[PDB]
């Protein structure tokens, strides 16, 4: 196994029916089917699960990328820092934003995440996509 695995990515929402992750020890070609439905202005932080198995690693960053039809790609990045080899996972929130709100900011938004470090190393890229909605249903 390498040394840093993402195991999965949960978005952090109060007010949410349920809960809403994603294993990204799994198949993430079918992950891009998937559509997480967030309502529209919720609070949410985005939380990486993480393992680090065999030895301290340092720099290590989140970015995300997300796509919107009509705007700009909004790119994200975050510091995550050092971590030493434990069995139990890590996590990384970023900061509390506002899910986008109004009927022209509903619908999909497209993204794509890297947990990667100072060294430019692809520990997991991935795809997932997003639906803003009036109501949870
Ligand atoms: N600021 C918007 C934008 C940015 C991020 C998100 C988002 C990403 C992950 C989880 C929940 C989210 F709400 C939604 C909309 C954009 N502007 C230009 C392109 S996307």
């Amino acid at each position: 196994a390498p040394n840093v695995v993402v195991t999965r990515l949960t978005l952090v929402c109060e007010s949410a029916p349920g809960p809403i992750t994603m294993d990204l020890t799994g198949d993430l070609e079918a992950l891009k089917k998937e559509t997480i439905v967030l309502k529209e202005g919720s609070e949410y932080r985005v939380k990486i699960h993480f393992k680090v198995n065999r030895d301290i690693v340092s720099g290590l960053k989140y970015v995300q990328h997300t796509y919107r039809t009509g705007v700009k790609v909004d790119k994200a990045t975050f510091m995550v820092g050092s971590y030493g080899p434990r069995p139990e996972e890590y996590e990384f929130l970023t900061p509390v934003e506002e899910a986008p709100k109004g009927m022209l900011a509903r619908g999909t938004y497209h993204n794509k995440s890297f947990f990667t470090d100072d060294d430019k190393q692809d520990h997991l890229s991935w795809e997932w996509n997003l639906s803003i909605k009036k109501e949870w249903t």
